[PDB]
């Protein structure tokens, strides 16, 4: 069952970011604070949506996506990526890391039905990376 | 208005584009014609410095992030 | 049966070469448009008189002379010329191209009687020849500078038109017109083309290059 | 039989390029009226030879280049282009395209036995799109 | 004092290129710490020309030797 | 057994570099001269350390880095390379062929003991080839006059140099050479090569009729 | 008039021998007495700089076509 | 077997070109001195290619061709010449003098295999000449 | 005294060329020295207008007489 | 035997072209009459020696040597020359026109003994025609 996380924490989140900035210490560490439980595609981009202004925000979607492009192919360069499975139905398409695939778009319950929980630390794991590089890039 | 933004003098880029990026979303355009629109605003507008340094692109930037992210590496810092 | 040319085309031709002048593409246009079907000496030189003032043409028959001269040496070089015959009865004598042979001087009918298609071929390509020449002798690349106002459309209309119009080889024009678009060219073009990822290796994709990248102003 | 256009057209072609510019409407409509009939590699590098500017003339070689490149790999891509055949042997190069093959080069008559219907209004099509590049280029 | 030099407005690459590995290899850095600072040391001074130049590099350059010659090769002949 | 080379030769070498430079044909040939026995890889590079700056030597590096790496792919697409054996075990890798190998870091004795005569020759052509990219990336013929007060074999000179050291084909710089003589070198001796009664067809023989007929001034 | 004709200060070379050419051929000399008339007005009208770049001829010019030739070539560009 | 000149030598020689000029009689000394030996075409192309400048080369090339064309005429006038040989199969072509000549052009081990002793003397005077007359002419 | 002979400004080549001569042939020099030293007065003495049109004589002239011709055809009406 | 001029006459010749000038009709007419009976090299020689001045004596005597050489010429391209004979050792060489051959160098006695009159008509035509040379060039 999917639960939001608390408008008050994100809102408090958001002005962590206006005042401080994208790349402060404890703007970090209070997105690892809010990244802690594994998060589904609905969640993270919703969140960086709201933190992040447009322009970041479009660059926080690029970064984004070629990290979860890395992993992907390092997914495909094992077959024991806790995403993936041990047949070959199982292997993880990129559509279903961005919530793009079928019976997951728009839907944050659906999305947390068919998400596997290797799926979700690795999508968690690459919005970090990609936040950093986007903070790294800003200023 | 979106055809009225311009980049202020000392106005610095991230700030023009998110401005330029809110008013242009926020508008009646189509959703097919908002990213030329964006780009195409990036090149006349933000000032002749920005102007020339996008101009002079030994690649061709087709999207408002690879626009945003060139002119953030090769920007003067001032 | 001899055919005259319209005296219409000829005196078109004619301000043609009066307004354009004798180098003007448009010009060696209507030249080889007028030259397209074998013409007899007398319809050459009849031509040439009309269309071209006095000077250049006395430099015309100099030329033409030259070439078929050069023309006649390559015959007696090969036995099997469009012109020649199998024996030596049918050598073709510098009179008989020049329409001054037996039966020929003076009557266009005659001649066309005796001439040979190929005699007529290459007293046309000869007189076309001798056309260029004149043209390039009648009317300096390195000293070519793009002017500060200048716009660099014109600028490489104006080299290009120089280097090509000039007296180097035909393999010799497209890095002589390259490297002087990287010397010349003011500094901001100049540095325009150093910083180009890619390697311009052609006057054509240099311009591309350049009017793509350039400063509007 | 090769036939050519008249230097009367041809002329007044190049003093309206002269006036009016490579862009303007009426320019267009008389190109594209010079440009009825499928024309020979010959006729077209002549035309634009004697309409063109030396710069202009350079980029319009480019750009025609690049056109014909894109018709040979859309024919190497289908074997039924009106200009290709049903065997090997009629597969058409850009030799023969841009009138570089045996028994073309400096000859229009050679050049109008041995050329197909498709391959000139292959030809003909390509040199109008890329003098529509040239001219959305030039100014 | 290597963080103090700076490429003249007249002066060459090449000049301040030996100028400065000459005062970064006889300073008292560690020997792992030399290229990393002359790299950056390229990047930020050497005038903004050449700053542009090397900034919108579509390769990576990792080495001093490297950074020289590409800047070499793109320079603005004057 | 490894021998060093004389300081000497070595010292003046860097005088000839720091004097001449890195492209004159003397240096060029000086390093030809200290580069003809198999050098092992601690030579080469304290050579190229004492005789270049800084960044020359930054620059050197890279360039020989990637002529050696050009070097093992062609060993590797030839098993026959006098560097390479002719079983898998004696393939040469580039920490054999810069002297970082096992056995041979810093010391040129065992260098040489481990070294083939392949290998040196290798690794000495290599550094050569990249010598001479860096030389010529180190250091515009189009803008180039005759000035006022300058003789013409001192102008002669100049112009053949950044002819000859440009980025022509080695088939068209004498056309270039010959129609720059013409349009620079100031109008009196532009006058002396136009009125020239024979037609000149090589730079020396241009230069040779107008050092008789030049004004003794 | 032929032998009143000048070539003069401001006038081109080609010009002068058309105007000579014409007045020479259109008068009530004989045909045969034509070219040397045209040569040795070359020689004595044409003014001075031109009557000594045809005086140092290397080699004889026996034609008012090759005259024309010459002195083309080995004008003074101006 | 070839031997090259020590560098050393010509960058002395190449010097004393340098400051004291052509025409001194201690450089016509020195370039005696270094002319000792019967030199061949690769050895008296390269020394003159380092210690003339570009419009002295190219005025020495000219002056060596017109000396060795002399030569080759005084070779015809004579069967006796120490450069040919007895038979008509050993005249020598301006080829083989300029080193020109097949299994020669830019291999000096090959030069020195097929070269004559006559050849080579023949070749180092004309050379003398031609620097004399150069240096005379130079300044 | 002959090595003091010079062109005047005004004065003609005719009478420089009769008085060098006179000069020349009346002295000391031996009888085998005196062409020589005539062509080479006239080279390095008759004011640089006629020392250039000697310099730039595409045939070799080798006697005084040839020299006397060639300025005569050539010299500058005046 | 020979027999000199008078120095009255050649007095008064000198006089002649030295108000009259070279050019005038009663200078070539007194010319013409002190060269009417043909006249030995050494007569001609010294008689312009003495009427012309120094640089119109230089004149006179390279274009004496350019009609010598083409009466050479000439004589050369016919056996039957009043100068030459029938055998080819009776041919006219230059150094036996110019007075320079053996036996005549300086001596006028043994000059008119070796000379034939055809000799001496021919030298004197030549004479007379480069007079008419430099005189056509000196005014």
């Amino acid at each position: 069952a999917w639960t939001p996380l608390e408008p008050k924490l994100i809102t408090r989140l958001a002005d962590t970011v206006r005042t401080k900035g994208l790349r402060s210490p404890i703007t970090m560490a209070e997105v690892e604070a809010l990244m802690s439980s594994p998060l589904l595609p609905h969640d993270v981009t919703n969140l960086m949506r709201v933190i992040l202004g447009p322009a970041p925000y479009a660059l926080w979607m690029d970064a984004w996506g070629v990290q979860l492009q890395t992993v992907i192919a390092a997914a495909t360069r094992d077959p024991r990526h806790p995403a993936n499975g041990q047949g070959r139905g199982e292997r993880t398409n990129l559509n279903r890391l961005k919530g793009l695939a079928d019976g997951m778009v728009g839907n944050p319950q659906g999305q947390a039905a068919l998400l596997r929980p290797g799926e979700l630390v690795a999508i968690t794991a690459s919005a970090l990376q990609a936040f950093r590089e986007v903070a790294r890039l800003a200023e």
